[PDB]
């Protein structure tokens, strides 16, 4: 019986596969990390074949734990780290080089040039984005510039481009399907989010042949079926696709204008559904939330590049914590006056600053500052910048933001979420299942294959977790935020 | 199309799946540990479902890593930790409780009673075994005694018994096939190794319903085929099966009477092929090596319960070592007089057959270091192996000038050298330590015709490092006399 759906969440540092039952309950899950490469400072790459390997692994892992047959999977939902770029040769099936991660700044020179040539307005008008190496466009250009013979192959139609979602579907169908959904495509800076198609003007500006591009479809429909061997003897429908942050938005039931969520992970991303209309997106990003039921819902996004990866830095860089989970224990033991500020903008400041020159900085240190204080400050950075983002959204959209739905692994930290609610002075509702990104992808796929009937049925399945209500006084929260603003301003001041 | 054979080695500590080509070359593999449970002193249990999942994980891992697909597998060879007992509901397929591992002493009181009721001789004559909690028999009894309502369900034909090989074939065929090979069955202490039939007397003595038993087959024949959904999309023949120790014997090409090997793993097992007519009774085990070509080949075995698992204990129990391999480093650095002895009888003593004994340490002084402690722990397997070899020579009268070895723990050159030194005989390491899986693969390959006959297997034989004695006689004797005294002192502490 086809009573289950599988969601594959291809993350920045690990891949996950989760099998849900018709009640939206996790029956089985698997997670597997894959290699991270940093050839040069500011550069971040993944081997797309290794990513695929980690996905094969978690798919098997999920099946094993769940105990259900592959034939019982009604559909597959695919969600992934966005922007990350893979360019592969369709005559060999092999990537022409490592994929370039959304975190990478290796293509910044190309982005800078685009700005110098005055294309900022053009890009925004068409893509809703700011020119930055964060998006796919310049990563594709970088690959075509630096991989010998690649431009010629691209010009002759032998090369294909794909964000991770497209790469996975390509692998699952052995190239018989080269597709991407509106949400993932909108993150490429090559897609016109208004006319809903790859933007030829942008393509020509970056000399990117349209033959490299996948078809762009909605976020909920049968894109194709897996090759039998790819899914253990079953040709399962691949029916849901969405960028991870948009998947989380969907999973949070943020279906109406104003509904907003934040996912705390490697990075943190605040996304608000703005309805079928893209008004003001100053200092933020206008992007596509998802397309379903013949309609397209836009969103406003504030991107915080370094959040959880700041903890990885404490573990691998400073070797201050041994294990990432420890940060939770350490931060909770902090006795300092919470006057230490860490602005872990290792790769530049994200929204609403979008200052690519800023680097990581720390402030308020004293002889009495402990490891616990330091760890706490590092963890709180995401909470502060999230406020920067949310306040910017209030100003841009004019709509009040009384409630913030949150998810993501780092949202497990009660101390952090309470702090988030305290400084924002608004309610912070945590999802019962932190892997809401996967849930959203599952919902998308389920909807497409008739596993679930409509959005309303998804709402009925809604299961909320702990609600965090403001507990901090205005004087205190304001003083705390004032210090953060001072720290960020000082960070931007240092431009050596 | 079918140019590969896969061997699944469901061990005591981890599961492994290896894919071999026609030249017996390893093309893909995967290993996965699974939870070990020690509820009480001497008790050792596994969750049969967790074992199954670990097997599925390694099967997938081997395919994912090698890129080879299920449809290319000509046959599957199954090998496993022996004696370990699973009892499950034939309808739900759910175990009635945790599987009882071979090491477990939880059914010792039951074994003791059998000996009290004077059944030792009969058991030796029919099964070739000594009455001990080591074997499946008392574990099934323990389960039917302690699991509420189990006996009634068994009597009603609703429960099935199976050693791990049987459990895995059951899962792989989704309940269509309930079978076991001669070697695994011989380890249950419920099987007559001479008449080649379940022994009704022993069954009735332990009130075990015959309806629980799998049918017994040779070690090389198609037992059935995997269900597509149980083998990642393909129906593949399950055609090779043997207890892990017998598979290793087979993998070592130890097909002739006298050929002997020792596999160093969670435990250590010295197995000597004794041919078709060796009834031998003695305190060593008379067991079935393997049945093939219409013939049954027997073996003589000395079983050491704790070998590698003693190192595992240093890592997980005392947290004295970071990693298992780190044991060779520390041991090599020991400076003590080597007068410290560790008798790893954590689950009683094997071939002694003393289930009252527990782990002990002797010769400790203020200067005893971690290094000394680790060295003593490692040497224990070498010493216990000598206890067994000596017993075999004295009981069989056969000469043992060469001991073939395999198993993960055999990779330690210093340990193997010590082994050869203490025994004062040559120790030949297999080219591939996972000779157990190779043996299972060979049996499966022979069954389906992947390989035409036993002699073709020999053409793939590849030996590893040969270790020759170097240690004097005075040193060897002194070291060993100390061990014998340590074991004797250990046996005076009765749990």
């Amino acid at each position: 019986e086809k009573n289950y759906v599988m969601a594959i969440d291809q993350g920045t540092t690990s891949s996950r596969a989760i099998i849900f039952d018709r009640n939206g309950k996790k029956i089985g899950s698997s997670q597997k990390e894959f290699p991270q490469y940093f050839p040069k400072s500011g550069w971040v790459e993944h081997n797309a074949n290794e990513i695929w390997n980690s996905v094969q692994s978690v798919i098997a892992g999920a099946f094993i734990e769940s105990g259900i047959r592959p034939e019982a999977i009604a559909g597959i939902g695919i969600t992934n780290q966005r922007e990350t770029t893979v360019v592969w040769d369709k005559t060999t099936g092999q990537p022409i080089a490592n994929a370039i991660v959304w975190q990478s700044r290796q293509s910044s020179p190309i982005a800078d040039q685009l700005k110098v040539d005055g294309h900022t307005e053009m890009i925004h008008e068409k893509t809703g984005l700011v020119i930055d190496a964060y998006f796919s466009a310049t990563k594709v250009r970088w690959l075509l510039d630096n991989i010998e013979g690649a431009q010629e192959k691209a010009d002759n139609g032998e090369l294909l481009f794909g964000t991770i979602d497209s790469w996975l579907v390509w692998k699952l169908t052995d190239g018989q399907v080269h597709v991407t959904d509106y949400s993932n495509a909108s993150r490429t800076m090559l897609y016109n989010i208004h006319k809903l198609e790859w933007d030829q003007e942008i393509l020509d500006l970056l000399n990117i042949p349209s033959s490299m591009l996948p078809e762009v479809k909605s976020n909920s429909e049968v894109y194709g079926h897996t090759r039998s061997y790819r899914f253990y003897g079953s040709e399962v429908p691949i029916a849901g696709m969405a960028g991870d942050q948009q998947a989380a938005l969907f999973g949070q039931m943020a279906f109406e204008k104003g509904m907003i969520k934040n996912t705390y992970g490697t990075g943190a991303f605040i996304v608000m559904n703005t309805g079928e209309e893209p008004l003001s997106d100053n200092d933020l990003l206008t992007t596509i939330g998802y397309g379903i039921n013949g309609k397209v819902y836009y969103a406003l996004e504030g991107s915080i590049f370094v959040a959880g990866s700041a903890i990885q830095w404490l573990r691998d860089g400073l070797r201050m914590i041994e294990t990432s989970p420890q940060s939770e224990e350490l931060a909770a033991k902090a006795k300092g006056d919470n006057e230490v500020y860490v602005v872990p903008a290792f790769t530049g400041l994200g929204a609403p600053y979008w200052d690519s020159e800023a680097r990581g900085a720390v402030f308020g240190l004293t002889r009495g500052t402990t490891k616990e204080d330091f760890v706490r400050a590092t963890l709180q950075a995401v909470a502060y910048q999230s406020k920067d983002v949310i306040d910017t959204m209030k100003k841009d959209s004019g709509i009040d933001i009384p409630l913030l739905k949150v998810d993501g692994g780092a949202a497990k930290n009660d101390l952090l979420m309470q702090f988030q609610a305290d400084i924002l002075d608004i309610d912070v509702q945590r999802a019962a299942n932190l892997e809401t990104t996967a849930l959203g992808a599952a919902y998308l796929a389920g909807l497409a294959v008739g596993f679930w009937k409509d959005l309303d049925e998804l709402k009925s399945m809604a299961e909320e977790g702990q609600m965090f209500t403001p507990e901090m006084p205005a004087e205190e929260r304001d003083n705390l935020y004032e210090g953060w603003k001072q720290a960020v301003a000082a960070t931007q001041t240092f431009k050596f």
